[PDB]
């Protein structure tokens, strides 16, 4: 059966599964928490771990915590490298575009001048430590993907991150050939382009009703702060 | 060459990957950080790809990001389970101590209020969502170990962090009897009985001397909040 996917109608900590699902071809199913009720519901059938969502309805299991989803979803669809050693650069470079996207969770819920430090605070990290980082990869390789020359787990991490933060400072990536290069490649392949099609289950930029919901369902986050 | 762990006197984020490593009767090295001039020669030197530690040279590679250390370490030792499923169960674990020890990672740097608060706020998330969701993984199979029936990363991870909340409330693990029976054998296993006897690297509380490194170190975490 088709994979479930269980969070908000948005982004958030799900959106990293949708473009790791969407990748390897995999169509899912999800499931939008939009009132207290149902996420009441949730608890008491205790399918949910740790009482949190990201959870993943995959092969018989009700998987929870965002890392051992992508993980899972990684290896089944061959996305993880070919040995020990190419699943450590595929997770130290992951670990690092999930920290830059990581510095974006709260965004929708700052006020609007902590938007704006929080802006800069993201686009400072993203040019002065994390593109330089993936450039010199890509440079002192110079193959057209991260590790083992083929499509990984994390190509797919590097290109959403870097989308996100051209959606905050469209020339970000200015100043780094190589990941332009590789933004435009990684993007025309055939499952990932038509991820970023009209009509896709990617999901847009958290708004102000993302973040009135998840305030309803969790009754949590009213004061975020950058 | 044995293991080299790059971070600062103390537990942080390192503390786990001792761990770890001393479960799997590996010998490792490690090189502190105690000065800002030190730092800075390690930054010169560009061995740590996103400029932060945790740093673990092993096995020709420079690997930083600390959930890739210990994923490569649980993978090459053997304590990661035998196949794609079982490696999803142990990181659904990891992701939960991984989180119930994260909140503890800014206490040495708190304000003697907001440590009371913070205290009382783990606690409160061990006995109300952790210990519950593991001891019912314990009670369902009946088994010592929480995957596999033997020995793996995800075990290692439980009894650190159980010791840890007990470190905050001696009590905590009342009213969790296969906890309690399992943080027993655990610790009794040879080489974790070795980690937690005297003399071993396994690093204490954190105090004010670490707090003081660090910000000396990383001139940063001025005014940490609970
Ligand atoms: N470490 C978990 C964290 C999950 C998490 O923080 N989930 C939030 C929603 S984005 C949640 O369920 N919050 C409710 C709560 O913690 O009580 C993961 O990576 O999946
Ligand atoms: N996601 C990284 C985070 C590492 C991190 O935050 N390191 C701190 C020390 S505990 C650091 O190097 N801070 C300096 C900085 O970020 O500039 C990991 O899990 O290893």
């Amino acid at each position: 059966a088709k994979p479930v996917l269980y969070y908000f109608n948005g982004r958030g900590k799900m959106e990293s599964i949708r473009w790791l699902l969407a990748a390897a071809g995999v169509e899912f199913e999800e499931v939008f928490l939009e009132t207290r009720e149902q996420y009441e519901k949730l608890l008491q059938s205790g399918i949910l771990m740790f009482q949190q969502v990201p959870m993943v309805e995959i092969d018989g299991m009700k998987l929870v915590q965002t890392r051992a989803i992508l993980n899972y979803i990684a290896g089944k669809y061959n996305l993880y490298g070919k040995d020990l050693k190419e699943r450590a650069l595929i997770d130290m470079y992951v670990g690092g575009t999930d920290d830059l996207m990581g510095f974006l969770l709260s965004f929708p819920f700052l006020s609007a001048e902590d938007k704006v430090k929080q802006c800069a605070f993201v686009v400072e990290k993203a040019t002065s430590r994390y593109f330089p980082a993936y450039e010199k990869v890509l440079k002192d390789h110079g193959q057209d993907f991260l590790v083992g020359n083929r499509l990984s787990w994390a190509d797919i991490h590097l290109l959403e991150a870097i989308l996100m933060v051209e959606e905050k400072k469209s020339d970000a990536l200015s100043g780094f050939p190589l990941l332009q290069a590789f933004k435009k490649r990684i993007s025309s392949i055939p499952t990932i382009k038509k991820f970023l099609a009209p009509g896709s289950k990617r999901k847009p930029i958290s708004d102000d009703k993302y973040v009135e919901t998840v305030r309803r369902v969790l009754r949590m986050y009213y004061d975020v702060k950058p």
